[PDB]
């Protein structure tokens, strides 16, 4: 366990938050992560390893957010962060590419190996993308798929798909 907050915590914060943003003339964003080309490493190391490199994705996710935001595992090699209040879509890839930046350094393993891996990263925004939970965690997923798709390690922010 990462003892990071589930998926259903998750949906909870954001309705809240997208009120919030609503209420008060405010931004937020969704932002989807998938660590790159994880289905190998669990092959070729095992699922043991896949872990600990959840666990390491998830404190360098953290440890780039504000008190504010959150982190929260969508499951398997998956994670959803929510950026609120936001003030502008650039703070949101501001934040994106620093989440990616902290995983150029390498991943040292329990056994001394070390794991280099990439994070891709669709980003979804409110108001402008999505209105509502649902809508704003579809376009941030699939906007994380085209990413996968176009290149890995990359963000990329959503748009009609």
């Amino acid at each position: 366990l990462t003892s990071l907050p589930n998926r259903a915590f998750f949906e909870g914060r954001l309705s809240r938050a997208l009120r919030d943003a609503n209420e008060h003339r405010e931004q937020l964003a969704v932002l989807f992560i998938d660590s790159d080309r994880f289905k190998e490493i669990n092959d070729r190391l095992g699922h043991a390893a896949g872990d600990t490199v959840l666990v390491n994705i998830a404190m360098r996710i953290r440890g780039q957010l504000r008190e504010s935001d959150l982190v929260a595992r969508l499951g398997g090699d998956e994670f959803a962060v929510l950026l609120a209040p936001l003030a502008s879509g650039a703070d949101a890839l501001r934040i994106a590419d620093n989440i990616i930046a902290s995983m150029q350094a390498p991943i040292r393993l329990s056994d001394g190996s070390t794991v280099s891996t990439s994070l891709t990263i669709g980003i979804a925004l409110y108001p402008e993308h999505a209105d509502t939970p649902a809508a704003l965690l579809h376009d941030a997923d699939m906007a994380m798929y085209i990413a996968k798709r176009q290149a890995r390690g990359s963000r990329r922010l959503a748009e009609l798909n």
